[PDB]
């Protein structure tokens, strides 16, 4: 996250870190045994780390649970990043409490102008690289689909939305992928892509979670 703020320990209780020896992507806990992330974060050997603040220090609220299965969206296209969503099942259910909690799926799609919370452990610089260790947060509005398409001609599908600031300076970034965009207490987006980070006229692009609620529910019900 570039241009954000330190969230505070366990203030984003649905945020998870996906670990394969190291943090590589975010995700969102949506029930005691399932995480939503980006399909472009897929790999084998995932350990889901819940209750994290500093990802390099054991601070006392962590739960580390290996994944038993991953399910990339059936129509994910890695070239266009259309349908950039995947589900990860935990081998055992997480213990839910104030500091480790699921986030609700949306009942309806958000609108442009709504403020959301974006979070992650990704790069905090637009130029160069610095990874923060504690969780970072950014409040940002969803942008109009016309603004989004104008920023990224020929690239924005109905399964994507832009959020952030056209002026630059505030955005998600490398290492935030797969993490949450939460608006009015519901998971509306997944950190997906963008051209660089926090550049002028290049806002963040996010997977539009409300389009996937039926798929998510059905998939969980049979897996
Ligand atoms: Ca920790």
């Amino acid at each position: 996250i570039v241009g954000g703020y330190t969230c505070g320990a366990n203030t984003v209780p649905y945020q998870v870190s996906l670990n394969s020896g190291y943090h590589f992507c975010g995700g969102s806990l949506i029930n005691s045994q399932w995480v939503v992330s980006a399909a472009h974060c897929y790999k084998s050997g995932i350990q889901v780390r819940l209750g994290e603040d500093n990802i390099n220090v054991v601070e006392g609220n962590e739960q580390f649970i290996s994944a038993s299965k991953s399910i990339v969206h059936p129509s994910y296209n890695s070239n266009t990043l259309n349908n950039d969503i995947m589900l990860i099942k935990l081998k055992s259910a997480a213990s839910l409490n104030s500091r480790v909690a699921s986030i609700s799926l949306p009942t309806s799609c958000a609108s442009a102008g709504t403020q959301c919370l974006i979070s992650g452990w990704g790069n905090t610089k637009s130029s160069g690289t610095s990874y923060p260790d504690v969780l970072k947060c950014l409040k940002a509005p969803i942008l109009s689909d016309s603004s989004c398409k104008s920023a990224y001609p020929g690239q924005i599908t109905s399964n994507m939305f832009c959020a952030g600031y056209l002026e630059g300076g505030k955005d998600s970034c490398q290492g935030d992928s797969g993490g949450p965009v939460v608006c009015s207490g519901k998971l509306q987006g997944i950190v997906s892509w963008g051209s660089g980070c926090a550049q002028k006229n290049k806002p963040g692009v996010y997977t539009k979670v409300c389009n996937y609620v039926s798929w998510i529910k059905q998939t969980i019900a049979s897996n």
